């Protein structure tokens, strides 16, 4: 029993993280085969990042401007190229600790751990969800760049997210692996902000089950509702549109604990009418959401066969 | 900025995890160099659990009797011993990714990083802390016995904790790597009651910390205080009294925000006796204290030095 924030392992991800610096410019890469993907503004300077135009900034690098250690050792360049907002680096040395791995591109609610890096040294490991407005979350300082957001499967790494930027807010945007922003975010120098965030609210859900299968059901009624009543509550209280392929997807909690998803709605409802009143779920006095039904399955090994 | 339950990347620990077998029950070990430590229980069936002549038991155990995967990869057993609540297996393969390490016993109100494993597979990191009353609340399922927590300096894994037991709370008890529980603990299937938990007072100070220097200032009015008045609140809240070598490892937080420490220790005061106003502090509606003073310096790298 128990139920906590809960990152992937680390390891296989720890053997990908490089340095790269390009004259004083430094930021994180990870090393697959041999190639080395970063974020483009490494090529800038603390003054071009009035304007950054990076098509021109990259055209006068040669493979010597960018260097890349591997802990001590030094990856040599002989190739470079950029691709959407990441830069490729053709390096001598393929990684011998490449895992098996895919670059995947997300949807808002899900979950991936980060390896939050500096210098191409590891620092932490943390759990995040993309938001609905296609941020997130994270813990994220200046040499920070360049880390990345991943999920773990039957050995293979899914890499999901490359760290880049922070907002005024204090809230992250990064890009997929192929370079392309999650969001409306550029790495220019335009005045962007994020768009208002809403609660995910199929992982409150599972959050809400998570507290059962712990013991917690203080918050338990008798009630029930459907899906267009409840969702009128959710848009009241800036929560996202519940659909029935989410109550599907909540259906492996639902047939551990015997409560009906829609009874669960209900309870929610209630808390989001009245609050909780001085009590806790699982250690917290507010909604957790940043837990999917795949998080709390796999932590807690929810299952009906034996 | 941004502020997270951040826990040491694992790669170094997830090397050493071994699943350990002994007739129907299979735990978790640990192998470092030719020696597999694990919980001494894996020689308990239900049989013989309420009272375990775990000298007996194992004096009828041969070194064939226990089975040591390592990745789904049987190493051979050439020896056994038992120190404390853990067993020592020799084995004929050293393991070639042993970190270096060092075996610690941490104090009440310090964290750490646990990974969580079943049938010698890492599934997971956490953070958690030594409660005052020596439990830890952490997320541990059957066959979880053996995952250790460990903090990670200058590549030297500490490992602090091994996992043993479930209190029905639901929180944790285990040991040292000497095989001393934390606590007043035993292995032996007594019903064992925790003592009444308190709030880690130098942690929630180091939290408010992070908030101040993420931005989150509200709490703030200038306000001072005496160590010795704020001892008097905190007792009258279930909070351990503050001492001066608590104070001072505070410094590093105040000197890079500039309050003084009798100065949050105000506006903590001020919090408990008022509340937190509706408010959430980095994404909580509670004052949190499993953060350590390190834990903030470390995750946000807090420095006057420049």
């Amino acid at each position: 029993s128990g139920f906590r924030k809960m990152a992937f392992p680390s390891g296989k991800v720890e053997g990908c993280m490089v340095q790269v610096t390009c004259g004083t410019t430094t930021l994180n890469g990870l090393w697959l085969d041999d190639v080395v993907y970063c974020p483009r503004h490494v090529i800038c300077t603390s003054e071009d990042m009035l304007n950054p135009n990076y098509e021109d900034l990259l055209i006068r690098k040669s493979n010597h401007n960018f260097l890349v250690q591997a802990g001590n050792v030094q990856l040599r360049v002989i190739g470079h190229s950029m691709q959407n907002c990441v830069l490729k680096l053709k390096v001598d040395t393929a990684n011998p600790k490449t895992p098996k791995y895919k670059f995947v591109r997300i949807q808002p609610g899900q979950t991936f751990s980060v390896l939050a890096c500096y210098n191409g040294s590891p620092s932490g490991v943390y759990q995040c969800a993309m938001r609905p407005n296609f941020t997130i979350k994270g813990s994220f300082l200046n040499g920070s760049a360049g880390s990345v957001g991943f999920n773990i499967d039957y050995d293979c790494v899914s890499f999901c997210y490359m760290h880049h930027m922070e907002l005024p807010t204090g809230v992250h945007a990064g890009t997929d692996l192929e370079g392309n922003f999650y969001g409306p975010f550029v790495d220019r120098q335009t005045a962007q902000a994020a768009g208002t965030d809403t609660t995910i609210t199929v992982n409150v859900l599972a959050w809400l089950y998570a507290a059962v299968i712990n013991g917690d059901r203080w918050f338990l009624n008798r009630f029930t509702t459907t899906l267009n009543d409840f969702n009128l509550v959710a848009m009241k209280y800036n929560y996202e549109p519940l659909t029935q392929d989410h109550v599907d997807i909540l259906g492996p909690l639902s047939a551990q604990t015997g409560i009906a998803v829609l009874d669960m709605c209900a309870s929610l409802k209630e808390l989001l009418q009245n609050g909780m009143n001085g009590r806790t779920i699982l250690g917290s006095a507010l909604l957790e959401d940043e837990f999917t039904p795949f998080d709390v399955v796999r932590q807690c090994k929810v299952a009906t066969v034996q």
